[PDB]
């Protein structure tokens, strides 16, 4: 019978069994099923022997620090792990029962409580978020460093599927071609709670953060250190969602780490959506001269040729900025932006092309001079501003088109813009008595209308009969001399004419006249420039 | 060999050693597979001892009514379940070969067959969807009751995949945490295909629908009944394809449900499709005096702060409406509505934002009274109006900005229209001989333009020559009195004066003129509004 | 204990017990592990007796043409499973180390080398891209035919999940509700990567290709034959990733293969990206009279009522066209297609609707006569052109509404364009010293605009001045004639006249006047057009 056996069933080795997991790794053929909480030691380490396992887990690996996973071979699987610290620390909690952001430090100082959830560790990054905790918090709050840490380390195609805890960490440590699938929302310690870290051997290729949530931890949701996906584009974040972050929901790191460069190129970051972050939604900067990666002689300062695959991203909530990224010559489209407590977007950009972005009710506690922010010489083809609630946009260098919404003209800034392509156009207006095309020359004036071209009520509504009149600003008043067609519906047109004695320069051009008045007569005479483009002054009208 | 076989192999029970399903369940340790039909009986109940289980499905569950399923522990999953009726019976199929939807009753009773799937069992919904039908319904067909229901009670952390079946239900009744995820195309039976129902003990949290399509079914696809997934939206429908669903393809339930409120708050409508429902395509509303929820004092009817995170939705196809919502505050983004018999989008909603918004060949039916309707004060930023096919919108109380689309403006009504932001302008015509610009105020008339700017062509093509002329509407009649400006390339300015004798209220400003015509003497006179303000009548031209 | 184990175990047989995969696969009960490589002959065929099995691959499958798998029940899955050919070819690879596609035949024979990856083996469709490469390829490079294909046959629900390879092919030949899930990076061969071919039996079904990707291959990633998913749009592709096809991304096949219909109906292509293909990102085209399908009596050429569900669609990189296909009566929505060499949207579409489609940056390389082409009556509502960098649209019988972008208006060519629903309006300038609304009559002159609004500032900056222009075009020289208000502040209207007597027919209409020159009594006259539609001349001014 045991030949039999040995050939008709599945092979797997239970945690039960042994008093180590390294006793059942060490057992273990195909399957490694953990059925009862596993308690580690911080930097306790199992050798898998290259074996390609299927780890089930059905129990938690309790533990403050890092149980390390190592040898697994190409195609292994880990799914339903779940990481708990065995230390409760304190945690703030800096929002309200009405989902409001706090933002005063003794308010938050005020939300300390001891639970590994509904909150995060304070770091040195709420210095500066909330001014002033710092000598606020009790020391016992401080400086507290505890995450349950799963870290897989050098290891080739291995996934983490419906991964959970509380305080917990995943961290992929030199590896390349791992995934962490659906991640069932653990709830965040101290570290990132997705880490794709490749500061030594080659750069990471293949490592993905795809579907899935996690809720809270003290810094980023998925961060991703030296990883370079080629110009396949293997990796990234798809599909994923990130909420409240004590750092920023998705973020690429930026500079130096240690001796060498902890920057990322050619990934994906779509179909993604991160609500709530303390800092930013989306930080996909790569600077912050730069050891390990191209030198600011080839490439100066945010305007490295990241190359990320960016679209499809929203963003709602953060305390900080929604969208923020550096580089050049990138391409950027469909991204939504609302309600956020500073800038929507953030864009160190030069030589890029920003297309579909809206930027919904954004900068709402003027933690930024605007709600958008473009550096360099970019594009942006499609923009939508203004929900229900300083520049709104400031982009010097950067030509746009397309702009929807309720905005206030006086609060853009950009180099051109213009619709260069609109059909037969019609002004449809509601409300009012008067229809109407403003002219604004930047210029001249952010605030005052130059010129306008209006349709206004004869009468009142079903009147059939309305007034068009082409106005001019003078002396800074806007429309403050006008030519009208039938006014009171008199089917003449009105036409202004110079108060006073017209100076030979006041007429432009050739076969057109100029009326003007002339009080010691009580006559309108008329500056002519003739055909031949020589004045002469003729009497127009007489008593 | 005993002891080394327990150890080194994988624990699985299945079915087919056992005459019940409970002695199946009692005896199993890790996995359970179901290898051989099984037929139960309505209200059937399994005791999984708090195990977590896997149970793999290879075969059938067959039975009327419910199947319940207790007591599995956190984690567990269902995988490759299938449902199935063991009755047959009478389903209608209101749509034709070519896929034209039927609305005549006695065209719909004409499609009437036994069969467990491709159409539904007539409800008394359908009564009111197909007026007449309850009368000629032969008795046979009415009231009919049909549902395999696989019902998961009171578990936490249970995830069903891959789930199928005919005339298959899915309830989750008291459950969270729970997931059903990437269903198998299940046909539906009479009873909603997938519930999450929370009308007892804590308002239901972490229940989602993720991935996967259902098909046919009586009533709705997807529905929630008490749920509330925090600030931290954790739960909700992702992702999920739902097609021909006799009632809305995803909804969250209204009103009272027995003593208690069956509403549902802060959960995720993403990234979804719905085709073809025989009422809506997405019906998220709360209201239809709110026992177990907000009084009418605290939030009036209509205006509860709902808080769905709602983007990223597709409709095409309702004989109903589009999409459908109600609530305070609300932001919703990208959405796609296309080919609907009723509105395209049927809005109950309160300050709230509406952001890249498409409503395509809707209400063609002219079921309702509009394509697109909102009650009360909301922003619309980015609206497209009309495909290739009564008001369009009626948002009597929105502002809104940057419609796209051939709308018929006497077919829009909002309390106001406006594109503050746009550059510099040109209005490009093609196949007419002339461009433009009109003005029309819709307090004057919603049909009739009451000025214009003009360029006609003078000659023909290639001429190098056009007219521009400014106009106004006198006595109903567009463009009835005008301005031209190179009318037949004479490079001079034709000046319309009043016909008659000018009155002195006729002048609007000082330091203008107003010519006039004086019959009698065929003389063109000029009221002349001097700097001053006074009046004086000159003579401007004479024989 | 015999009786016991057999009870209370998971049933799984293991390759290394067998000489052959069809005696492991006879033993088969539940399970079936692949544990060690396995060579396989082209051809050999492995018979599943209808088991329903969940086979794990822990290993490859190593052979040059096709292993085929039949007779395996509905409900069975392989995952894992690893294809890699035992030929190393000689492969192309078009692009440089910059990502710069190589267009010209020498250098791309000049990037030949023997590997089973980066890069593909030539074929015919090579010999069009790169001309002349037919002669310069070295004739062991020249039809090579090296794929190592898993054949699912005639086969009813089996999935197929996270598979991967090296010259690896995936053909499901007659099957139906298959599923091509989570493709994990295979790297293609000469052969399509996934293809679903039923040009046998029935028309295809419930055929999915679900997430995952793929990269090189020497033609399309992802490829129907003969699939129809009836009403209920059963099969398609969504949330695919494609890169590098040697053909196209995604593509359904057009015309007459072998005696039958290669055609493809009421598919979905959605959530999906196509990156840098060497032809197409999305070839959705039937026809290329039709055996085995719609006579051409019935549907003309490029009229096929195909009623594809198309929805948020990436597209970027393509050396060929971004976005292709034909049909009539389709709608299309939600389509972002970047920096393509050849046209972003190549649309052989009739009576069909375009809602929300961004082409930005295509043609890049001048492969086409223009960045988007349309041939029939088609809408389009809502599209953005330009972003960084022959006629831009030429869409002849098309109407369109909501342009944006930099596009350059000469370039424009639609029947109708047309923005009717838009509110009041606001022209803001930056960088300029006025603002403008023009006037294009492209009937009258593509390139040329005939008349103007302007408002120019009157001195400099914070003058509080400015003057209104109207113009016309004369001469084919554009604000050749203009009448302007508060040039240099005087504050009145400057109007011009006529340089000559003016003709009796240079006046329009009745009750206005048009003023003429008079050189020899250095008089302005004026045409007058009475009331009752008279002619008479007057004398307007004098000396």
């Amino acid at each position: 019978y045991s030949i039999e056996a040995d050939k008709k069933f599945k092979y797997s080795v239970k945690l039960s069994d042994y008093p180590t997991l390294q006793d059942a790794a060490s057992a273990a053929v195909d399957g490694l099923l953990i059925d009862r909480d596993y308690n580690f030691y911080g930097g306790e380490t199992v050798d898998f022997g290259g074996k390609v396992l299927t780890i089930e887990c059905k129990a938690k690996f309790i533990g403050d620090g890092n149980l390390i996973f190592t040898k697994l071979g190409k195609g292994s699987r880990i799914a339903g792990v779940f990481m708990e610290s065995t230390t409760t620390p304190w945690v703030i909690k800096p929002w309200t029962d009405d989902n409001q952001w706090l933002t005063d430090a003794a308010a938050v100082v005020a939300t300390l409580k001891q639970s590994k959830t509904d909150g995060y560790q304070p770091t040195v990054s709420d210095y500066v978020k909330f001014p002033g905790i710092e000598t606020l918090l009790p020391p016992n709050a401080k400086g507290q460093n505890i995450t349950s840490t799963l870290e897989i380390r050098e290891c080739i195609g291995v996934e983490v599927h419906r991964a959970s805890g509380l305080m917990a960490g995943f961290l992929f440590r030199g590896c390349h071609f791992c995934k962490m699938v659906d991640a069932n929302n653990p709830s965040g310690g101290k570290d990132g709670i997705i880490t794709f870290e490749n500061l030594s051997g080659d750069w990471g290729k293949g490592n993905y953060v795809i579907g899935g949530r996690t809720s809270y931890g003290s810094v980023s949701s998925a961060q991703f250190l030296r990883n370079n996906g080629g110009f396949e584009r293997d990796g990234g974040v798809i599909g994923f969602t990130s909420y409240r972050a004590g750092g920023s929901g998705v973020k690429t790191w930026q500079g130096t780490v240690g001796s060498t460069t902890s920057r990322n190129y050619n990934l994906q970051f779509r179909d993604s959506v991160v609500i709530y972050p303390v800092w930013d939604g989306f930080d996909l900067g790569a600077d912050t001269d730069r050891p390990g990666d191209y030198p600011i002689t080839q490439y100066p300062l945010h305007q490295l040729p990241l190359n990320h695959l960016i679209d499809n991203l929203l963003v709602r909530g953060a305390l900080g900025v929604g969208f923020g990224m550096d580089g050049k010559g990138m391409y950027v489209s469909n991204i939504t932006v609302e309600d956020c407590a500073g800038s929507g977007a953030y864009l160190l950009t030069h030589e890029s092309v920003f297309t579909n972005i809206a930027i919904i009710d954004t900068n709402t506690k003027d933690f930024q001079a605007n709600q958008i922010y473009i550096s360099g010489a970019c594009r942006v083809n499609g923009l939508r501003l203004i929900g229900i609630r300083s520049l709104t946009i400031d982009a010097p260098n950067s030509t746009v088109s397309g702009i929807t919404g309720m905005v206030d003209p006086s609060r853009i800034n950009v180099a051109n813009l213009a619709e260069e392509g609109l059909g037969n156009i019609r002004a449809n207006s509601f409300g009012y008595d008067s229809a109407a095309i403003k002219l604004r020359i930047h210029k001249l004036s952010k605030t005052l209308d130059s010129g306008a071209l209006y349709s206004h009520i004869n009468g009142g509504a079903g009147s059939g009969s309305a007034y068009t009149q082409l106005t001019a600003i003078s002396g800074s008043t806007p429309d403050a001399v006008s030519l009208k067609v039938n006014h009171k519906d008199c089917r003449g047109a009105e036409i202004p004419f110079v108060p006073d004695i017209a100076s030979d320069d006041f007429i432009k051009d050739s076969s057109c006249f100029l009326p003007y008045w002339e009080n010691n007569s009580t006559s309108l005479k008329a500056l002519v420039k003739k055909p031949n483009g020589e004045l002469v002054r003729l009497t127009l009208a007489t008593l």
